[PDB]
């Protein structure tokens, strides 16, 4: 009943989110082998990030 | 629950907007602790990542709290 104007703004956040994130799963592909696990969990949580943002920020 | 003041509590999304904030605030600390394990050859991207991960958490603090 105020919404449009925070809707734009949301999309404004969802976009700098997605951009930071994209940045973040862009550097875990060039770790290394050693560091796999690490990737793995780092790039789980980029894509649980991403569910948030979809589900309650879109 | 017809009640006149029901109906505004319900569209309250404040609690909502906060939930959001807390759940991607973990995520990204559990990525937080996953660069702060990386082997010290691969510093660079620990450093890129974290920057990315200050950045998100400024977008939190300044507009989902």
């Amino acid at each position: 009943q105020l919404a449009d104007d925070r809707t734009l703004l949301m999309a404004g956040v969802s976009h700098d989110l997605r951009t930071a994130l994209t940045r973040i799963r862009l550097a875990t592909e060039m770790m290394s082998e050693q560091d796999g696990y690490l990737a793995e969990s780092i790039n789980k949580d980029i894509e649980e990030c991403n569910a948030i943002i979809e589900q309650f920020i879109d």
